[PDB]
């Protein structure tokens, strides 16, 4: 009966407010009215004023733009004229050079790669007997290591035997009183809940 | 209660750890020793051949290092002083840009400038003179507006005092049985609780 009379309370809140709000809504809708009313008193000026200057603001700024654009264009084709022909004149200064320092960097890559090749020759070829000297090494050793580690494993798993079996079977011995008393724990304390909670 | 019984069971798997610990790391080093003196016979022809193959690479490297360096004082250079002319000339060619165009932009802005001061200025005062209506609005509906909050905060603190009399009435005459009912809850599950953690 506690949410049901304490609802009540929250019921006729709604109540108060509802028989408030209806008042309220009233008085805020004719203050709102005045309010718009105003704006659209203001509008019959702000949209009415900025609609008779839009013309003059819009049309000087046009014309002055007419005139950034006319004055852009008689600029932008002499402009584009001297940047084109000072771009031929750079392109070219560049060709005169990508063709005889370009060959002479490929020339020179010639060289460059033909040394890298006379030289990745014998290294390679002696990259391949330490690649043979180190994987046979590691692979004597290797054998060795595998043969220990079985050996190791083998020693591991027979003590692991020794948790596998008696202590497994001590941890159970030892569990199935613990679950037992547990049970007990449980089975009493799922009473008290219950008890106190319904 | 059998946390003894655990205990030794754990302090046997850690004896039989010791008993692997011993034999293991023996044999353990003695494959790190395979390892270190298998590796130092890798490392030895490796370090020494690595003296062999860098002293000639350096040398290699140093050779082309020398190409290139030579190659960019042919290249870089001459490239520095065909950029520079065209660096140069096409500063000069923004020179006689940004005097013109940058006196014209000036000129435009003066134009664009001096129009918004008779589009702004006539506009911020036509604004006032809008502003000046909107807050006469909102104080004439502020004013009202106060008043309504005024009266619907007597309408609202008078439903509230009607209701916090009674609520609160209600509330602690329901808190203090039902606070005597928890007690009787809370002694109870306590007293039991203790006896099953125990
Ligand atoms: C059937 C179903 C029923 C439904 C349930 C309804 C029943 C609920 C019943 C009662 C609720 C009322 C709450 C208790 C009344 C508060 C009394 C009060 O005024 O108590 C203040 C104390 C703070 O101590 P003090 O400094 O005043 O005292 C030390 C003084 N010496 C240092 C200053 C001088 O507070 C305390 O006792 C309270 C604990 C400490 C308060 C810390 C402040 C917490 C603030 C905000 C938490 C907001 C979480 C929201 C964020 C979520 C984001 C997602
Ligand atoms: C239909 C169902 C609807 C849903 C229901 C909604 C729930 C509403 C009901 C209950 C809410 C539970 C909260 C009650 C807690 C008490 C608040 C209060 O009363 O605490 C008074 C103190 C006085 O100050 P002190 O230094 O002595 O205390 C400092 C003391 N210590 C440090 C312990 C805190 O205040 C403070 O602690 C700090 C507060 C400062 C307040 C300044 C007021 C400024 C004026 C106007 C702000 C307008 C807010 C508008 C929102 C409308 C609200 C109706
Ligand atoms: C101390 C006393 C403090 C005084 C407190 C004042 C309380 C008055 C305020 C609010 C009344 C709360 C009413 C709650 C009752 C439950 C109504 C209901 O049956 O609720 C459930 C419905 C439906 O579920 P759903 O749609 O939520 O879920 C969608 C999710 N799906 C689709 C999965 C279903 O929810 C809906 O109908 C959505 C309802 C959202 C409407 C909230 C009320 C907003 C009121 C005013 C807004 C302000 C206007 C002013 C601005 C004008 C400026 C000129
Ligand atoms: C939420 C927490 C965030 C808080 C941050 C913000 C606080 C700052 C305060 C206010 C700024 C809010 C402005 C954004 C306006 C909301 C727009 C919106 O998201 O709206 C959604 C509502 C809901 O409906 P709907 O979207 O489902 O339906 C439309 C769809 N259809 C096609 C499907 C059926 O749309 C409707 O209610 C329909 C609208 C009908 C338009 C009528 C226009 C009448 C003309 C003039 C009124 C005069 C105003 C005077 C100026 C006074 C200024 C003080
Ligand atoms: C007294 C009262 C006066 C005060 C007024 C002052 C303000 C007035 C200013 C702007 C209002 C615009 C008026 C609406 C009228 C038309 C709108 C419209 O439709 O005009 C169409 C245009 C063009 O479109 P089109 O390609 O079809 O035509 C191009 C076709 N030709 C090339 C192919 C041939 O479009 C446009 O002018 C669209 C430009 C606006 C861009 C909107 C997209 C926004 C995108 C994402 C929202 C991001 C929010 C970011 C938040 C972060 C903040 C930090
Ligand atoms: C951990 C052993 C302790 C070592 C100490 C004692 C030594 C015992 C003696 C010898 C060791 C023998 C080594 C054998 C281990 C190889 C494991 C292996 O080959 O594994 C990779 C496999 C790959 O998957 P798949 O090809 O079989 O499946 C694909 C299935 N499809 C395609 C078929 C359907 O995965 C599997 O077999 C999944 C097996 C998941 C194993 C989880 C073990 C988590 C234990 C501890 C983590 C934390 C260590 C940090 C301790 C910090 C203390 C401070
Ligand atoms: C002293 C200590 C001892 C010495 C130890 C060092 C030993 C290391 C040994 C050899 C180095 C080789 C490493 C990379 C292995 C792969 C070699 C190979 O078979 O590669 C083939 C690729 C394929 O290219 P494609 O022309 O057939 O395909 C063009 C296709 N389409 C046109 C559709 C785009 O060739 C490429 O990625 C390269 C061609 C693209 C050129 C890119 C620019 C590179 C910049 C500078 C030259 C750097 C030389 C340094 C070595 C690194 C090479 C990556
Ligand atoms: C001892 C050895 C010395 C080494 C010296 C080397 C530098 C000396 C300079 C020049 C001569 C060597 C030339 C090597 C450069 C050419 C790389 C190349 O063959 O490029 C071709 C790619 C093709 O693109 P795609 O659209 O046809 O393929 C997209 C199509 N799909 C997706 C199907 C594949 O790119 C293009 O053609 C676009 C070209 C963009 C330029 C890339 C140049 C990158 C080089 C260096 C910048 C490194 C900055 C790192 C900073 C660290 C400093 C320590
Ligand atoms: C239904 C509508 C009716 C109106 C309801 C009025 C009745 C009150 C009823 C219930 C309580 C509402 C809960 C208030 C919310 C708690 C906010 C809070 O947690 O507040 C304390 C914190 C602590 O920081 P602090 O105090 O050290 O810093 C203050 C900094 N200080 C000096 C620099 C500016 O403050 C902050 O987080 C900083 C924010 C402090 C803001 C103060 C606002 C001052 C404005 C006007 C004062 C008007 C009083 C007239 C009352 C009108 C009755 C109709
Ligand atoms: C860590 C990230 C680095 C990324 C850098 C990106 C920027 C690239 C832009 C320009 C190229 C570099 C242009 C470098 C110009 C050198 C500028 C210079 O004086 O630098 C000095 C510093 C010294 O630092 P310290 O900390 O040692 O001492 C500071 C000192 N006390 C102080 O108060 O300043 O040394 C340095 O950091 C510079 C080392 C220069 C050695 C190599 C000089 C290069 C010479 C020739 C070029 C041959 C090219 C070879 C490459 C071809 C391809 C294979
Ligand atoms: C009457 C029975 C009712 C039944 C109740 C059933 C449910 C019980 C469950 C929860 C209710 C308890 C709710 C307790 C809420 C505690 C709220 C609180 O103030 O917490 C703070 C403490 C802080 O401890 P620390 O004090 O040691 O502080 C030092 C700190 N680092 C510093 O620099 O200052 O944090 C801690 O409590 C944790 C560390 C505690 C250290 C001591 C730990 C000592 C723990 C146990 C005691 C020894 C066991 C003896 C055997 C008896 C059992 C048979």
């Amino acid at each position: 009966l506690k949410l049901l009379d304490n609802w009540d309370s929250v019921t006729s809140t709604f109540s108060k407010l509802r028989e408030q709000l209806g008042p309220v809504t009233q008085e805020f809708w004719d203050n709102l009215e005045k309010e718009t009313e105003g704006l659209r008193q203001e509008m019959s000026k702000d949209l009415e004023e900025v609609k008779a200057k839009v013309q003059p603001y819009l049309d000087d700024f046009q014309k002055k733009w007419q005139e950034e654009m006319e004055l852009y264009r008689q600029k932008v084709e002499p402009l584009r004229a001297e940047l084109q022909e000072g771009a031929r004149q750079k392109l070219h200064e560049l060709q005169e050079k990508l063709s005889p320092l370009g060959e002479e960097m490929r020339d020179r890559a010639r060289a460059h790669v033909d040394a890298l090749r006379t030289h990745l020759a014998p290294y390679s070829d002696e990259l391949r007997q330490r690649l043979a000297a180190r994987l046979e090494a590691l692979k004597e050793n290797g054998g060795a290591r595998l043969a220990e580690y079985h050996a190791k494993a083998t020693e591991h798993l027979s003590t692991l035997s020794e948790k596998a079996k008696p202590a497994l079977e001590d941890l159970r011995q030892g569990l199935l009183p613990v679950l037992e008393s547990f049970k007990v724990s449980f089975l009493s304390a799922l009473e008290e809940y219950t008890k106190k909670l319904n």
